[PDB]
């Protein structure tokens, strides 16, 4: 039931989901780590504005120093930092991230082992574009959509 909508997008990705973010819904996000990686983040937003910038109702950023740091901005403004030390993320190695939404929380599961969780603090309704930054490679998106 998994239905990729792009294909190797060039970095900075930002794009539209065709679908509401139902419980149920998954996305699953194929990529690798460049050598030279700092960081790159994968954010669910409410719109694509840049000024002002769109809310961000989950904001999942690997760092590579390493840890994961999740977080929710609203009106420009970010929230408190979850972190999550136990990380899956290497550089030159390749990943697939899934993304679940439940109706409470989203949950990650990297690479096929369960990763983190995270409440919602924005409605996922409310989420209608997919944004993904920094130093990464993307082989697919797609969903599964619960609709
Ligand atoms: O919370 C995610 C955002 O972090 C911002 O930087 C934080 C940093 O992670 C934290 O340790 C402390 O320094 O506060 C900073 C506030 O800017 C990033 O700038 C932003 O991109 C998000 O990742």
């Amino acid at each position: 039931n998994l239905q990729n909508i792009i294909y190797n997008p060039v970095i900075p990705y930002v794009g539209t989901i065709p679908d509401q973010l139902d419980p149920g819904t998954l996305i699953v996000i194929r990529g690798h780590v460049p050598s030279d990686a700092d960081r790159f983040q994968v954010d669910l937003q409410n719109g694509s504005s840049m000024k002002p910038r769109a809310d961000v109702a989950f904001h999942f950023n690997p760092r590579f120093k390493g840890c994961i740091v999740c977080n929710t901005l609203i009106n420009e403004k970010w929230g408190r930092e979850e972190i999550t030390y136990d990380t899956p993320f290497k550089r030159e190695k390749s990943f697939e991230i899934v993304i679940m939404v439940l109706k409470d929380k989203f949950q990650v599961a990297v690479n096929g082992k369960h990763t983190l969780l995270y409440g919602h603090r924005i409605g996922p309704e409310k989420i209608d574009t997919l944004g993904i930054y920094g130093k990464v490679n993307i082989h697919s998106i797609g969903f599964s959509f619960s609709s």
